[PDB]
């Protein structure tokens, strides 16, 4: 059976035990901890592309006050639909499952200024999704995963100082 599995989940858990915070800037940050997979059960001989993109969370944002993000008003109109397709596609099964699928170049942007970016929203929580896309299927079969450990709020600037000295410990 197809199983996506994420990998280092105990670090993206010290992390959401704090909440999670990642920076979003004009030109774009790259994220850490980094989206990272392990895949099991594609058709090692088909092709496939990975996709990624960021569903929100929640129909309100969040403010960081006395030390605790609490519901922080009503949100902004939803961001633009943007999907980031990993680089290695289109590619075999074999290529996806031999060794973890890292989305180590995404960048998250609060401007649209282009360059394959992902807009979001800051003060706003996201969790990322994975798609893999068959190929040259008539059918245009595509599987989506959510990954909840992964959950994080967009930020200008970190709010939570564990986040900032959790960012600098393990990266
Ligand atoms: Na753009």
């Amino acid at each position: 059976e197809l199983r996506v599995g994420l990998e280092e989940s105990e670090l993206w858990l010290r992390f959401k035990e704090l909440t999670n915070e990642m920076i979003v800037t004009k030109n774009g940050r790259r994220m850490f901890p980094v989206l990272k997979v392990n895949v099991s059960g594609l058709d090692p001989n088909a092709m496939y592309s990975f996709l990624l993109d960021f569903v929100a969370a929640d129909n309100h944002r969040w403010k960081y006050v006395n030390g605790e993000w609490v519901p922080g008003g009503k949100p902004e109109p939803q961001a633009p639909s943007c999907v980031y397709i990993h680089p290695d596609s289109p590619n075999f099964g074999a290529h996806w499952m031999k060794a973890p699928v890292s989305f180590s170049k995404v960048k998250l942007t609060n401007k649209l200024n282009g360059g394959g970016q992902i807009m979001l929203n800051s003060l706003h929580k996201y969790e990322p999704r994975i798609h893999i896309v068959r190929v040259g299927d008539p059918q245009r079969m595509i599987t989506s995963h959510c990954f909840p450990e992964t959950q994080f709020i967009a930020v200008t600037a970190y709010q939570n100082e564990e986040i900032t000295a959790l960012k600098i410990k393990y990266n």
